[PDB]
């Protein structure tokens, strides 16, 4: 047996990709997209039809040209969804423009605009989660939109205050960040050399997780974002981890049974008073890391962002 | 001629320290204080009077050791604020505890208390400044004291966001950072000389000071933090700038007269709507520098707060 097949004993294998053809290969259960997943599988020129029918569909629904943009470009990320969703038997993500990040209204507004558009396509909310950074304003957005039926994917997760904000406020799944974590780490700290059970990124996963399962919330915990296997391995047993095309290959490729490193056998413990805002602020600028990468992570995702509209916009 | 002198031509002369020794050397308008200040000026054997009284005075106003705590602290920073307005004519800021700098309604709170302990010591509201750390929610709270007749000293500033959202709130003055700006570029950049006049610190209150005289904003504009006199001379011209004692003697002891470096002499300008929270949020955490150095400067605050709160905890 090799290590991908055991690992899916343990935990639910997604794709962290916007590419059709590792869907087939690797046969996930869900999928996850992100704006810079979307300009990558934009090049691929089998997907040309695609970005070709969202800019004519955008001039179909109106005739103002930044209206058509902002058709154009979601629909794009919408067309990518349905494509994959031929080929997973789950959820496929989405993520809201990062530049709404800290606009809770505008966030709502994006997600159910997202939403609408794969409805339009006959896709079910069930199959859909709205990725939107945790910040106050995205966890407060996402508190909202999953009492309206809307279900949604919380990321770059990095502190232990997101964690336990998204988990009061409901949330569908939290993508918690592992490789990130450890690029922190390594950028300041002179420990650049890491056994999987104390890089950070997993010890941080592992902590999310015990105050999840222990106290009961329903929340999915998907770690994201990995450097190595190791520090897949050493998560065995997370309810999803959402995996690069590559090291979804070193998995498939490498022989030998794994062992389940994340479970909690105990009893739900009672829940504490919701951590406020305030709380929520001093406990997350405690952790200089999770300041530092829930700010970088935003700013990135937008520049994508604006690239995508870029791109569309010559061809408008 | 000196530089200390010929700077007071242009600027007025602020003395960043605890020790009145300094006020009685170098004769500044206002003086600086904060936590970190006061915890070393509390190893002073002269100032060991103002912490006994500060000690003695708590256990007669309440008879609960938690209380006594805060309001001997608290006391004492007001003690030391007195022996200072003895030997200055203008202001003294005092620094509320940092660990409420996410928490509007506490930090007024804070600043509250803080006055009624310096009116029932005799002294006016003019007097005084009750420096908060310059977060969404310490402008919205100088906002509201400032109001009240309370002025208040917005610290920690370091992005361009932070800066104009203290002028819209129309808080008395406001502390932009230079040395620590300085310290991240050369921890993040491998550019570690600058030129005075490159220096992102001083680049970044001449921005702001250029910004302030052009819309007419009344905020008081006092570089602070310095590594070096050549920034604080290429800030001549400054509102105020607050100048650790090193820092005074070097100036008092460099001859030669300086030029004037900031000035606006253009007419003043429409002013913009009001940043909202959502676009603060956003443009803040577009500035890494400042993500980093305000968390940072807000976590090292809170640190030398229960240090001093130790300290006074064992006299009781
Ligand atoms: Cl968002
Ligand atoms: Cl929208
Ligand atoms: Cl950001
Ligand atoms: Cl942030």
């Amino acid at each position: 047996t090799d290590k991908l097949t055991s690992l899916r004993q343990y935990t639910t294998v997604v794709a962290d990709t916007g590419d059709i053809a590792a869907m087939k290969l690797y046969q996930p259960q869900d999928a996850t997209t992100n704006p810079s997943l979307i300009l990558n599988a934009a090049q691929i020129p089998e997907y040309r039809k695609l970005i070709d029918d969202a800019v004519a569909w955008a001039k179909q629904q109106s005739n103002d040209r930044a209206q058509q943009i902002v058709d154009a470009t979601d629909k794009l990320a919408v067309n990518i969804g349905l494509e994959i969703l031929k080929l997973v038997p789950g959820r496929i993500s989405t993520q809201v423009d990062a530049r709404l990040s800290y606009d809770t209204e505008a966030s709502i507004a994006k997600a159910k605009r997202l939403i609408k558009l794969y409805n339009d396509a006959g896709i079910s909310n069930d199959r859909i989660l709205i990725k939107l950074a945790s910040t106050w304003q995205g966890i407060r957005a996402a508190e909202q939109l999953e009492k309206e039926g809307i279900n949604c994917n919380l990321t770059l997760l990095f502190s232990f205050a997101q964690a336990r904000a998204c988990a009061e406020a409901g949330v569908f799944l939290i993508s918690p960040y592992v490789g990130r974590i450890l690029d922190w780490y390594k950028a300041n700290t002179d420990k650049k050399e890491y056994a999987p059970a104390e890089d950070p990124g997993v010890v941080s996963v592992s902590e999310i997780y015990q105050y999840y399962k222990e106290h009961g919330y329903e929340t999915v915990v998907m770690g994201a974002s990995f450097r190595n296997i190791g520090e897949i391995l050493e998560l065995a047993g997370c309810d999803r981890l959402t995996i690069a095309p590559t090291l979804l290959k070193e998995l498939a490729e490498s022989e030998g049974a794994i062992e389940r490193k994340l479970s909690y056998t105990g009893e739900v413990k009672a829940r504490p008073a919701r951590i406020t805002e305030s709380e929520f602020l001093w406990q997350h600028n405690q952790d200089p890391m999770a300041v530092d990468k829930l700010a970088e992570g935003i700013r990135k995702f937008a520049i994508d962002q604006e690239k995508l509209e870029k791109m569309i916009g010559d061809l408008l």
